[PDB]
């Protein structure tokens, strides 16, 4: 009973490791010290940044943050812990400012630790001991961001016909960019026999993108657009849902150099189309939740600074925990089947779910109106989803974009005059040049 364990987490995000974008010159949080049982008078703790432990976390990790400069972090009350014995917990306000002179497109990390805490309170290992914030400047990309807690989209590109710098036909009156999120759909999964293990595996169509992200996707990501790679099963033993801890600890691995090696910004994975397992591979184990759930927190440790995020299909999504750690912090973005809403799972929020899928190519899913954009809204959702656009079909697909904009933004998405073909950055004009 006297055993009251404390951690360390981001108090407005609840996250013990929380990505910061700053469109503005500061941003203030709190960093809270939770704790396991009610306190008492004595009790007390301050808080600190413990550059020391971004080494260890560099190399648990496999990263190479560098530090945010500690000059422009800063703790009010000098940064001693306010105890609120009635709700456990203990919280101090910390601003990041935005500095001048840091490398972009780079994460930087603000590593907090609990120090001088009273007698009474036990700090597990050096995780409970801290958090971490892990910050990157998007001062110069905001043609993407259309305000603090506005609803967001998020989009998926059947790369193997069309060109994701379509991205750009789709923009508001004011010229802001509707997708704020876009998915190259996809690489896949399959069995390397050489190896005995899965491997990502990309058709000529996606691998001439990445090893042109240069020209054919970078100019999104200048504007503020995160580009995911898309994960899919193909017709082979391996699958999403399917890996062993070991298969999902190495599969992870390589997501995570994918997105490095390009410059991405994370992935979605889709448990569809896989065939059923050899489960005399120590890479494979029966099909679960419980193996997806693995793999997604397994890449969200490999790649803390990235999306993780799923397709609500197959058995990708549904169970909260892996190790001991809640669903929140390793799904970044739930999107559900056309004609349905995301659900949080775990202490997840529905700000991490898509309110509405549109199936663009085929038809399903409905419309992002002015009364589903307020719907939405009003449920609280964070996210409208589509899925496969094409300059071809751009008439049925902006149709189905009239009225939200003007209720999630204040500006309505304007009609498309430019659109590109595949594999070409020339931007031609939409439509006479179809």
């Amino acid at each position: 009973i006297y055993e009251n364990n404390a951690y360390l987490r981001d108090g407005k995000s609840n996250l013990v490791s929380k990505v910061v974008e700053l469109h503005g010159e500061t941003y203030a949080t709190t960093v809270k010290m939770g704790l396991s049982k009610t306190p008492n008078t004595a009790t007390s703790a301050k808080v600190k940044i413990d550059a020391a432990y971004l080494e260890t976390y560099n190399k648990a990790h496999n990263t190479d943050f560098a530090l945010y400069p500690q000059d422009l972090v800063t703790f009010a009350n000098e940064g001693i812990l306010t105890v609120n014995a009635n709700t456990k917990s203990a919280e101090v306000e910390m601003t990041i400012r935005a500095g001048e002179g840091l490398q972009e497109d780079k994460t930087y990390a603000i590593p907090v630790a609990i120090s001088d805490q009273s007698s009474d309170i036990t700090i597990k290992d050096e995780d409970a001991k801290h958090c971490i914030y892990l910050v990157k400047d998007m001062r110069n990309a905001g043609d993407a961001y259309k305000g603090e807690g506005v609803m967001q989209g998020y989009l998926f590109f059947e790369v193997n016909d069309v060109n994701p710098l379509n991205t750009l036909s789709f923009q508001l009156e004011n010229g802001k960019l509707l997708w704020d999120v876009v998915v190259l759909f996809a690489a896949n999964i399959n069995y390397d026999a050489e190896a005995g293990r899965p491997r990502v595996q990309c058709n000529p169509n996606v691998q001439y993108l990445l090893d042109n992200n240069e020209t054919l996707l970078q100019p999104l990501r200048r504007r503020g657009v995160k580009v995911l790679l898309g994960l899919l099963g193909n017709h082979d033993i391996t699958g999403l849902a399917q890996l062993s801890e070991q298969g999902a600890k190495d599969f992870a691995r390589e997501v995570a150099q994918y997105c490095k090696a390009y410059n991405l910004d994370g992935v979605n994975y889709d448990d569809e189309y896989s065939n059923s397992p050899d489960l005399s591979n120590p890479s494979l184990t029966n099909p679960s939740t419980a193996a997806a759930a693995r793999l997604c927190y397994e890449t969200k440790q490999a790649m803390p600074d990235k999306l993780v995020t799923v397709f609500d299909w197959g058995q990708m999504y549904g169970v909260a925990t892996v190790d001991g750690v809640d669903a929140k912090e390793w799904i970044d973005i739930v999107v559900a089947n056309y004609g349905s809403a995301a659900y949080p799972i775990g202490q997840m929020t529905k700000k991490q779910c898509s309110g509405i899928s549109m199936e663009f190519n085929l038809g399903g899913g409905g419309s992002l109106s002015a009364s589903k954009a307020q719907s939405m809204i009003d449920g609280g959702y964070g996210w409208f989803m589509g899925f496969a656009p094409s300059p071809a079909k751009y008439g049925s697909v902006f149709s189905r974009l009239q009225g939200g904009g003007e209720v999630l933004y204040g500006s309505n998405v304007a009609a498309p005059t430019i659109f590109y073909k595949k594999n070409d950055p020339t931007p031609y004009k939409y439509p006479d040049d179809l």
